[PDB]
């Protein structure tokens, strides 16, 4: 085996309906089933296998440790993962380290497994290069020191992945690893408009730039916007100008006024975003998601545009299909690529939580979305999941 | 690996029984176990294992979602499968995609799977191609694209596919893909008697030409008979026109009055039947299974005609035995065969639902024959499930 | 991958507890598992893997299909296996085939499984090599035909099995099947006493023997013992002459009158025991196993003689150890051998049924002795199964 | 692949918390799990897997099955082993053989596998190699023949183990043995201060030299310490001198006055305790952990000092970090080494008990530390769970 590199994308000008993760189906109490109670799923690929990762409290349903499911840090919270195609059960899955905040990524080779954990004022990034623990990172702004939320990207054996650490109401300026076997064998400060950045997920523009849609927590409704060039080892940062804001919450398209960098209003709170990319061989394609409602978790629209820069373009994003209805519940998003024989695939997943407030539990289904063939995006997804059950 | 093709078939005369998977045999209320509630299950084997696939409605026995599983088409229906032999779990299965019409083929490399969902008016035939999802085709008569619900048939990396489309009591015009490592390179319009058909049962009966058994659900009790050539390309259908009829409903064998063309009676509804090829060197076989009931889903029986043509044949078609009694029940059947070191081996699968109304859920086993040795065939298949428990 | 033969044994001289498989230790109704109900285990080896297999019920516990599990013969029953040290649950296991009477062995390239269904008059054996069905054959006396419930023997690529058919309460000869790459290339027809065979254990005794230690259920206590001369493809049968007889029920040893012939009193019933060779330079070890009671089948010793012809040898079996005490049930036993890098370790394993009447769950543990080492047997194998639970 | 040995560690100035295996977050009543009741688990990798050991009472939670868990010998105990991150179920575990003392190893070609069973005054050790039972040890004090409870040594082919045997309150020589390819090819007598000593935790501390750090459960709070020369295969072994006592019960630490060899109070009892090698090129650094508190088995700190000699060095051991509180259940810890591309992990795995006395199930969680990274020790580990559930 040799280092993976992104490919052109395979043909397509559509998403559709790919597949549904919805492991609490088989939760009820009348069932004889043990999904774990997990949040903040990605997925990642390598080249025979896609692995579906999600941050675990380390209970099942139906159980009897529902109570603190809703918060994120905890003892407990581990990273898992099956099988892309397998339900998370306890028995299914496989628990890699612990970890209230996580990402992962395969460079042709091996799986690098990230995972954060420790106390809010002092965590710990934790590196895993297949079964080995291998490095570790340490915050540096004392204010849970964070990461992405999805797949890490890999070129040429080298792991680009975001961290973050910093108030989820104030400064938090990412910080961008180079992960080469498990070690970190470069610290990349990126530069401009750096006041707030955090759960960035990113992918391969070409065989130069890896660029990612964040989230702000604090100033914007527009996502900061990533451009790191991989042969320099430089990163940039300026929000995405255009009018489609992506960020939950958010005021109305358009209605932020001033050039691309104004800020300005319904900028505290924020969501994870999907992002993928399309690469063909003389266009680019960047699909994006962003929820339904503006203020709620609820829905995803699937969007795109075609070439431009989006730190610049105030054009509107073409409205491509409704992946999740305003009557379902959508969370986090994030961008993924499986690895067809000779192309690459565009994938856009979904986190659809199961929120009943704290006194029930707190997890996750996941919808995957992926760029075949052509037309219209067709048909929503729903987790079926009755929570009284 | 190379690409496959089909071979002669394995010695032997008679079918027997030879595996019955029957998963709700663990579904009590009392036990403690998790299958999965599916139907239209099918088998479609490669050069080292046979894949055991169904269509879920994403629930479990026990479990609290049997509202809905009586119904074919909704946003949770998965194309699912396990190894043939294991029993279809929740942890056991793997989710390959959305589908609530599906098909599968192994073409010496890699698997094709093929899964249609979407709305009833603009349905949505999704092709993937091991991991990635590489394909898809639209529906083009707006009434319920669909597919074979039994596997499709690859010969040189070239998969062919049967896809129908249009009214369950009116027209539906089938036509046929070619699909070359998960990508559809031609579109097959078929000539001929192409009035209805649907849920084709295809095989090979030589290196030049694809058989399938099909379902008329409106004019006929006779099936439709496909034959395709895979060097031009090209594809015929004319009613089977043996007085033997297939489908269910049907009439007495022999009572439809007329030259082999005729339609006429009880032609309203229908089944999808079994169909394999035992090819010899200088003599094919063709076997096929019909409900033992001409009226309803109870009882298959397992018939065989040696040479001739299907098409102007008119002699009744021997019994070879009774697979499934009339205390039984026998819904659908399908064709497929295993791949032994130098010969193929012919074998009928038949879908044996558990059937309480909409009241309750509602699920299959599945029972296997295969052509083994000589003699008769001797012993039937029972599903030993008591739907109460 | 190249044809296994059997080799020298590994270094040893008494037998030791190995392994326990007692999947009924979680079927409590209090429990979250599903152990299958089975009877007649055995085990098989090939040169990475040791397979467990059983005949199951396809029903587990807890469960509601308890009634019919004490009888043997039955539409639902299959041949299952799990890899030897996996608990034989609902999940775990694989069902390979419809059988009420089963055999399974490895040849150096692949498994060759066999199964005995259909009807008392007319039953028939099928063959399954990997995962194609290959061969079947035909009942011949049309009265249960039958076989070992223990692992054929492979050599050369050449498999041979012991098959019976005939009254359990008179007349059964046995016949000697040779089976390559899963279908039969000749029958071998014994000569001698072949007034009743069956449930033979069978092993290499060198690479010019196969020796079987068999079940007479009419006539003797005294085990019918095959020589099996795989070169000229030659079987005899003569009663072993040891006052040690191994059958349950039997007499007191060394109370039969008469020379090594002589039948003679409590010969009707008995049960399969289990023989296994112990392989040197220049000695042979037979190791054999018998119920501690002589009447009931509750207990298990293991016995042995160096040398020597059984079937004119009157002197009495060593004792060498108690493995399975007289408060807990010894059932069937078997032979097998494990498959170290240079040499075969020969192996004993027990069947340990849990018998509460027909108005319970009837299945069974799987107890294992194997040789290692040197001094004597040291510990005896107890269920830890509680029946009401 | 060729024989393994150690390497130099990977770069790392200390330990993190790494996984959690907490089983029994499943075996809820409320829930539909089956993890197994287990004490003595140890970790083992070899180049490609680490396998999580324990020993099991062949019973789950829930389960009818409690009774007799606090007891560490019967005739139903059993060496169990999963992947590493996989939960230990009766479905997940693999039963390797009879064991109420253990052991394993991998000696970079196969696994050896170590269990102690037996009745008390003449108890057996016996080994496997990978699927063959291949060699015993006999009781040579005739009390409690006894093992490692942890992972074995290789190198080169041959690996070491500890064994010993005699009065839990007296006199217990132990013994080391030589395995080749799962046969012992010698027995080492250590010489030096051998009164009592059990439960070796064994490392490399180059290529010539194993190190163990054991338990005296008679005389002294001290660990004795083993050092054993692979190449002359000649063991010593004398008392830790560090004034900071790693054994529970344990009086202040220094309170022990006297030289080195002084044994002298709080000496009855005991525990077994972790410990493993940092290899460096001119610097080796000791790890070890003891319970937080000095009677109970409550709590797990980890200590370590860089070079020096273990017999003579008095001063205190360096606290690293807290990775169990006084308020969680610290009892049996261990040292074990995952294999990285070119380099060792060092770890520290700990045993954590559920207690609740004879009257409730007795099981452990377990969790491991590993070295990861600079800096300080950040988070302690915590099972979660509760028994009343
Ligand atoms: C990226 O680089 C590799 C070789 O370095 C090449 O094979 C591949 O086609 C390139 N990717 C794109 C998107 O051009
Ligand atoms: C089909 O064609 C392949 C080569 O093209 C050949 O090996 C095979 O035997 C042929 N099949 C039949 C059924 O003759
Ligand atoms: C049996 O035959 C093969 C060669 O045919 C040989 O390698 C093996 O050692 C022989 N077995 C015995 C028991 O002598
Ligand atoms: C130990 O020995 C082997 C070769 O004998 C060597 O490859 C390895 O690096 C040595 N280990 C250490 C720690 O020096
Ligand atoms: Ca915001
Ligand atoms: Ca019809
Ligand atoms: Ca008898
Ligand atoms: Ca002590
Ligand atoms: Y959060
Ligand atoms: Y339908
Ligand atoms: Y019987
Ligand atoms: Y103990
Ligand atoms: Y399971």
């Amino acid at each position: 085996p040799e280092w993976t590199y992104p490919r052109l994308s395979c043909p397509g000008s559509t998403f559709q309906k790919a597949l549904l993760i919805s492991p609490h189906r088989f939760g009820e109490t009348k069932g004889n089933s043990a999904p774990l109670i997990i949040r903040e799923p990605f997925i990642a690929c390598g080249p025979k296998e896609c692995k579906h990762f999600a941050l675990t409290h380390y209970a099942a349903q139906p159980g009897g440790y529902y109570n603190g499911t809703r918060g994120d840090r905890n003892k407990l919270r581990h990273l898992i993962s099956v099988k892309l195609g397998k339900i998370p059960t306890v028995e299914n899955s496989i628990f890699h380290m612990a970890a209230w905040s996580g990402s992962a990524c395969h460079d042709g080779k091996e799986w690098t497994y990230i995972g954060v954990d420790g106390p809010e004022n002092n965590a710990l990034l934790k590196i895993k290069y297949g079964e080995a623990y291998t490095d570790t990172y340490h915050s540096y702004a004392n204010n849970i020191l964070r990461t992405q939320e999805s797949a890490c990207n890999c070129i040429g054996g080298n792991c680009y992945l975001m961290i973050t650490d910093g108030s989820a109401s104030g400064i938090s300026e990412c910080r961008f690893l180079k992960i080469r076997e498990g070690r970190i064998i470069k610290e990349i400060f990126p530069t401009g408009r750096v006041k707030h950045t955090e759960e960035c997920t990113c992918g391969f523009a070409s065989n130069k730039t890896i660029e990612c849609a964040c989230r702000d927590n604090s100033y914007t409704a527009k996502r900061p916007f990533v451009k790191l060039n991989v042969e320099t080892d430089t990163a940039e940062i300026r929000l995405m100008c255009t009018e489609t804001y992506l960020d939950t919450p958010r005021p109305d398209d358009g209605s932020i006024t001033g050039p691309c960098e104004s800020n300005g209003d319904k900028g505290s709170g924020g969501i994870k975003g999907g992002f993928v990319h399309q690469r063909m061989a003389s266009k680019i394609g960047r699909w994006y998601s962003r929820t339904m409602s503006k203020t709620k978790r609820m829905g995803m629209g699937l969007y795109v545009k075609y070439d431009g820069d989006p730190w610049t373009d105030s054009d509107a994003l073409a409205l491509s299909g409704v992946m999740v209805s305003m009557e379902e519940p959508g969370w986090y998003s994030f961008g993924f690529e499986i690895k067809d024989k000779k192309c690459d695939v565009p994938c856009i997943g979904i986190e659809m939580v199961h929120d009943g407030g704290k006194e029930t539990w707190h997890s996750a289904a996941t919808a995957i979305y992926c760029l075949m063939g052509s037309g219209q995006l067709l048909w929503d997804t729903v987790t079926g999941v009755d929570m009284a059950l």
